[PDB]
């Protein structure tokens, strides 16, 4: 029963699950004066041409759309990371208002909302073993900024009203997920964890400098989904992000000057 109210919000989770209070949580803010360029980090490498997404699903927490990652079709190699990353899906974590909605910060800014296409290391075999390893997941994460419409975000706002309450899914194929970044692959990478409980210590971030520009209305679609199941009463889905933890004892590291 973990969520984002008052009552089961992240300022409860560590009673759950207590690595909520550990040494590598996410997201953080990222302060842009003390991240240091790291002229080693390779370049990094998004090959989604073959992806195959599958389904869109409201899980009462955000919408996910998944993806096939039976085989490396979608994959995510290169910038800090060794070997193959693939594909299982995406989400997003938003706001109420447009000033808020992103986990990562940049010094201290919030953006509208934060995108973020969920990798596993295929040296481990399937998700929940990757889950378990330091190096198990890449998340790549992609800021919203309220602005322009993101052309190729609209098949996914069209399709919200078809799973607007938790369990509702839809089929969501031949969706292709390079219409949703920006143009720079510019980025910041640290190490850290999922941002929703279970909280495992198991993901290397790589967090895009560039936000992509998304509009109002797309944002507002987000904000009529509903945390509850069909038949209770409504609670919106709005504010699913959890704000910044203790940096502790980790670098970030910039891939650009
Ligand atoms: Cl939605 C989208 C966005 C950006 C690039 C895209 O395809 C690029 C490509 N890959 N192979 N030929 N063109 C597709
Ligand atoms: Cl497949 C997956 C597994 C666990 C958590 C997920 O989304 C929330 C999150 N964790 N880190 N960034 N977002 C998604
Ligand atoms: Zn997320």
């Amino acid at each position: 029963h973990w969520g984002y109210g008052k009552h089961n919000g992240p300022e409860h989770w560590h009673k759950d699950f207590p690595i909520a209070k550990g040494e590598r949580q996410s997201p953080v803010d990222i302060d842009t004066h003390t991240a240091k360029y790291d002229p080693s980090l390779k370049p990094l490498s998004v090959s989604y041409d073959q992806a195959t997404s599958l389904r869109i699903l409201n899980n009462g927490h955000a919408f996910n759309v998944e993806f096939d990652d039976s085989q490396d079709k979608a994959v995510l190699k290169g910038g800090p990371l060794d070997g193959t990353y693939r594909l299982i899906q995406f989400h997003f974590h938003w706001g109420s208002l447009d000033g808020q909605g992103s986990e990562h910060t940049v010094d201290k800014k919030k953006y509208a909302a934060e995108l973020h296409l969920v990798h596993w290391n295929t040296k481990y075999g399937d998700f929940g073993k990757a889950v378990q390893q330091p190096d198990g997941l890449a998340v790549l994460g992609i800021f919203l900024k309220v602005g322009s419409a993101k052309p190729g975000l609209q098949k996914v706002v069209d399709v919200l009203d078809s799973i607007k309450t938790k369990g509702k899914s839809a089929d969501f194929t031949n969706f292709d997920p390079r219409g949703l970044l920006p143009e720079s692959l510019d980025y910041w990478t640290y190490p850290g964890s999922l941002t929703t409980p279970p909280l495992l210590e198991c993901v290397t971030w790589i967090v895009l400098k560039e936000p992509i520009s998304v509009s109002s209305e797309q944002v507002l679609k987000f904000r009529k989904l509903n945390f509850n199941g069909e038949g209770e009463p409504e609670e919106l889905m709005v504010d699913n992000w959890r704000p910044a933890q203790p940096l502790k004892n980790r670098q970030i590291k910039a891939s650009f000057k």
